[PDB]
């Protein structure tokens, strides 16, 4: 029964013809089960462990580099006794390489979590209810509950589905909403219905939401609506239904293979239409069996030499590395991708309750009567440390530490906090955290006299679980709590009527203590205590204590404030009657005043430095709550997202004055606001849609089910270590620590992995680029192959794939966070860079099959053969006197390819030092400021020489081992490439913008 708020009880009731009294009959159960299923969401389940292996050789780059293993392998066979010895290994590692790089990006995504079995973690395992089958109430499954059903909830309890509240038990009930509607303060809840349908849930003050917990009190509801139609399991679908874009870096990576594909096979057709000479010259040597044997051997060199297979596994290990990092920081990554991400960040949306704040009431200032002089009246105002519920702390007076025990008037307000409450504090020794029980607004006068410790009460040698109460344990020994007389709206303000119970000062007499809001409170106060004396309240002094109650109540404080007030000479338990509420007031007048604290859901402590490092970054900080935004606003105030005095005119909104904007006016409000509360799960979205709209990488920062929609939205999902199940499954990150300020850390971290990626993307591209270049030309002057796969991939996976690793670990700038942004369009190669890898490339292709010929040409070890004799290599058996000289076998001889590689090899590592900045000379940054690098390097060379000697391996990769004078070429043809760049480089720093 959708829309059960705004019906009365009765009509709740009939609806589903149901009595209050008894409860659904089983056979009703058995029916309502029937038409509306378990309380429960439907398992979240897709893709599995096999249809990532699927969608993983989906990938253009891979079917290429896969259908071009396949032609290599057919021309394994057709190889006679010559070099059919390896003739299999290259169509193997291809493969072999296709395998790991598949495995590479599945378990980049096959270790992630599940939502909905995250989900249950949250969902409540037990209901109460009253049924006709036994008068009792009876403990149930929760997911065993149907709408219609009459569940009783009492404080502690989780509710177990969203309830039309039918009666409340207690005086009043108060609920903690937090977690769903954001809300920092515990709701009052009642029974007679909401009119407007349109209410949100911070409006249904008649009903009981599914996930959230009984603050205080005893209700008796029915069952409005189960499973998926509750408040958080429509939340959960708007969750499943929020799609995601692939990484921009992915979108880049994608984009580019689909361009390449293009070039290849438009490379395969350009150097085919230099092909025709085939059609003319007067000679035959193999119809259907070799007539186009030499082209496929080609077409996969370029395919091969086109794509960089050691990419992948670079990237990966970038990643897993910042992961790491991150890991550090208790900052737990559960998406690769988003490491990088996080760099380009320009705007962090982030939730109020529970993530900006600590969601836990905290007592921070509080005050006592100095002295009273006539007219004169002095207070001792105290502040005190510690924004959560943990015992930690201090009090201070005039920013000093003080003993509260040393003033008299301290060690009464603590006994009022420590008696006249029904809440107090736990160590949850599972989930290693200090927890509130009972009343938030209580739990912090509990935690405040921990603080305090009166009584010096030795608590050093305790253990956690001890620590939450000695403090408290020991007043509740002076004082027997006879009765107390609950809370109540008229009155506002809660009372507890006690006896002496030590032998200590058994002559004292029965006591009251009191406490509420404000006003009331001293209304009813005749007189006012100094120390352990009292004098009578006068209109100075009233106005000294309600002008300083202003003060916190608003401005730079914006606290909620309760007075602490105790009946000296209490009425005697007889005539006193306990059974109406309405009586309490009276007999909670002619009280003496004693103090005052004040409390509120306190920023976390990082947040304020957080957002100051954000502002020099460029990074927006927009505050999206549930909450009310008087409390919104104060906390933006106090953390620096708005001036202590700034008016906020258009820069805060209200979920509603945001609906009166048109879509227009809506969109910019993303722009210019800084504060949007009173919202609701899909305006959260909504918000980080519009902010995606204008092209910005947005994160959003969570622990609320009302958080869930709008993480996962996000580029970058920001879930904190203590927030809900949902949230968690829906993030890429996870402050299990709860630092807020690890975010800042984590764009820090991803901005300098940014561009030490984009700078080894270029580097391997980059090659890949000469690669292709010296394969074209060697295709198209008819030239041999100075370079085969064997040896492109060995460097485009470990040569190269090493100093790129290297690039890496590129010392980020002093000003990486003291600049906005990177637009995520920005491209990684183009204009004047694009030029300068086209002439780099250019530059490989020519020394690389200028290396080869050489050795053919002018070696003084080697054949002098002409030019044309080369060119013409083929034809060389047939038309031996045109080649009248040597062996027609000396065109597959390794030391032209070695002389070739050789180049390729030296190339790269200049290329790798001219790589460490985009456009800085290596005379203004050295090649030693990245010490890796020049490690990678001659590990890299040292690989090389290993592969020119390790018979095993020359044997493999058809080489051999160049002269001591060869090399002196390969340098002398190699080292000018730095040349080269840093010319380029040099134009674009001066004649240009570089
Ligand atoms: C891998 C090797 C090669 C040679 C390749 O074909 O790369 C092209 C290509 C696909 C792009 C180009 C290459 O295009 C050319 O070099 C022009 C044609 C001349 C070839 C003639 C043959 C002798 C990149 C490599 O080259 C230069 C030299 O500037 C730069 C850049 O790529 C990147 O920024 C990398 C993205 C991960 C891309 O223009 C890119 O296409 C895009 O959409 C981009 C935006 O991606
Ligand atoms: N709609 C309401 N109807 C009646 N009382 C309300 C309402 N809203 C808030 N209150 C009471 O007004 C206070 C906020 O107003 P300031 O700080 O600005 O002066 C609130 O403090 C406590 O109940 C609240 C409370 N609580 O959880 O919210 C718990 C209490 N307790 O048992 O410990 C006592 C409250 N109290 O007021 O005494
Ligand atoms: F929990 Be919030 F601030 F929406
Ligand atoms: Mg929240
Ligand atoms: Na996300």
């Amino acid at each position: 029964m959708e829309a059960a708020h705004s019906k009365s009880t009765e009509e709740c009731l009939a609806y589903f013809g149901v009595s209050e009294t008894t409860g659904l009959t089983p056979d009703q159960v058995k029916r309502h089960l029937e038409k509306y299923g378990h309380n429960e969401l439907p398992a979240e389940e897709g893709k599995s462990l096999w249809e990532l292996v699927i969608e993983q050789f989906e990938d253009l780059l891979v079917r290429i580099l896969l259908l071009a293993a396949c032609i290599s392998f057919v021309l394994a066979w057709f190889e006679e006794g010559e070099e059919t010895i390896t003739a299999f290994v290259e169509p193997f590692v291809i493969l072999l390489i296709l395998i790991a790089n598949a495995i590479v990006g599945v378990w980049q995504e096959r270790n992630a979590e599940n939502a909905i079995e995250a989900l249950k973690e949250y969902e409540p395992e037990m209901g109460k209810v009253y049924r006709a089958d036994r008068k009792s109430v009876q403990r149930i499954k929760a997911r065993d509950i149907v709408p219609g059903d009459i569940v009783e909830v009492a404080v502690g309890d989780k509710v177990p589905a969203d309830i039309r509240i039918l009666s409340i038990k207690s005086t009043t009930l108060r609920v903690d909403q937090s977690i769903l509607t954001g809300e920092s303060v515990s709701v009052i809840k009642h029974t007679e219905p909401v009119p407007d349908p349109r209410a949100v849930n911070q409006d249904k003050k008649n009903m009981l939401f599914s996930g959230t917990n009984i603050a205080a009190g005893k209700a008796l509801g029915i069952v409005a609506t189960t499973g998926v139609s509750t408040e958080i399991g429509k939340i959960r679908d708007q969750m499943a239904a929020t799609e995601q874009d692939k990484t921009p870096l992915q979108q880049k990576l994608d984009e580019f293979g689909e361009q390449l594909s293009k070039v290849i096979s438009l490379i395969c057709v350009a150097v085919w239409l230099i092909n025709i000479g085939h059609f003319n010259d007067p000679v035959h040597g193999g119809s259907w069996i070799r007539g186009a044997i030499y082209y496929f051997k080609i077409a996969v060199a370029l395919a091969v030499a086109a794509i960089p297979e050691g990419l992948p596994a670079v990237i990966t290990t970038c990643l897993a590395l910042g992961t790491r990092r991150m890991a550090k920081k208790n900052a737990i990554v559960r998406s690769l991708p988003s490491v990088e991400t996080l760099g380009c960040t320009s705007v962090i949306c982030s939730d109020k309750t529970g993530t900006l704040t600590t969601n836990q009431m905290s007592v921070c200032k509080m005050f006592i009567i100095d002295k009273v002089d006539g007219d004169f009246c002095s207070l001792n105002e105290f502040s005190i440390t510690g924004s959560t519920y943990a015992p930690e702390g201090e009090v201070l007076k005039n920013d000093k530490p003080i003993r509260s025990g040393q003033f008299d008037g301290l060690v009464e307000l603590a006994t009022i906090c420590a008696l006249c409450n029904d809440s107090s504090l736990d160590f949850n020794e599972t989930k290693g955290v200090y927890e509130k029980v009972g009343e938030a607004t209580e739990t912090a006068l509990t935690t405040l006299v921990e603080k305090m410790n009166v009584f010096n009460t030795e608590v050093r040698n305790l253990s956690k679980v001890e620590r939450a109460n000695a403090c408290n344990s020991v007043i509740r020994q002076l004082m027997k709590k006879e009765f107390t007389l609950e809370f109540s709206r008229d009155r506002k303000s809660m009372s507890v009527y006690c006896s002496p119970a030590k032998s200590s000062r058994a002559a004292v007499g029965n006591k009251m203590f009191v406490k509420g809001a404000p006003e009331g409170v001293i209304d009813r106060c005749n007189y006012v205590r100094v120390g352990t004396t009292r004098v009578p309240m006068t209109g100075p002094v009233k106005e000294k204590i309600l002008s300083v109650i202003k003060e916190w109540g608003t401005g730079r404080d914006t606290l909620r404030c309760l007075a602490l007030a105790t009946r000296d000479t209490p009425p005697k338990r007889e005539e006193m009657v306990l059974d109406d509420s309405s009586r309490f007031m009276e007999y909670e007048t002619d009280l003496t005043f004693v103090g005052v604290v004040g409390m509120l859901d306190p920023p976390r402590k990082e947040v304020m430095g957080s957002i100051q490092l954000c502002r020099d970054a460029g990074i927006r900080v927009i505050m999206i709550t549930g909450d009310n935004k008087g409390t919104a606003i104060a906390i933006c105030r106090r953390i620096g997202i708005f001036g202590e005095n700034e008016e906020v005119a258009d820069r805060a909104y209200t979920g509603r004055e945001f609906d009166d904007l048109p879509l227009a006016e809506q969109r910019e409000a993303c722009r210019r606001a800084c504060c949007f509360a009173r919202v609701e799960p899909s305006h959260k979205s909504k918000i980080v849609e519009y902010l995606q709209s204008y092209d910005e990488i947005t994160a959003m920062t969570g622990d609320g089910v009302n958080d869930a929609p709008a993480l996962k939205k996000a580029e970058i999902g920001i879930a904190m270590g203590s927030g809900t199940a949902v949230a968690k499954t829906a993030s890429e990150m996870v402050l299990a620590d709860d630092n807020f300020s690890t975010i800042v850390a984590a764009v820090e971290e991803g901005r300098a992995i940014y561009n030490n990626m984009k700078q080894f993307i270029r580097y391997l591209i980059s090659s890949n680029v000469g690669e292709v270049v010296c394969i074209f030309l060697t295709a198209a002057l008819g030239l041999p192959e100075a370079l085969i796969p064997v040896q492109l991939l060995w460097v485009n996976l470990v040569t190269d794939g090493l100093p790129a690793t290297a690039l890496g670990f590129n010392p980020p700038d002093l000003d990486i966070m003291d600049r906005p942004p990177r637009s995520p369009k920005e491209p990684l190669i183009s204009g004047w860079l694009f030029f300068r890898y086209m002439a780099i490339g250019g530059y490989v292709g020519a020394a690389t099959v200028g290396a080869a010929a050489w050795w053919f040409m002018y070696a003084e070890d080697g054949p002098g053969v002409t030019y044309h004799q080369l060119t013409h290599f083929m034809q060389c058996t047939e038309d031996h006197p045109h080649f009248e000289g040597l062996d027609c076998e000396i065109f597959e001889a390794p030391e032209p390819m070695t002389m070739a590689l050789s180049v390729l090899v030296t190339i790269e590592m200049c290329n790798a030092l001219n790589s460490l900045s985009e456009n800085q000379s290596l005379m203004r940054m050295p090649p030693w400021v990245n010490i890796w690098l020049l490690g990678s390097i001659c590990l890299s060379m040292s690989l090389h020489f290993l592969i020119l000697y390790v018979d095993p391996l020359p044997m493999i990769f058809k080489l051999k081992a160049l002269d001591l004078t060869q090399w002196l070429m390969v340098l002398k043809i190699s080292l000018p490439v730095i040349g080269l760049d840093e010319i380029l480089k040099f134009i674009a720093r001066n004649y240009l913008e570089g």
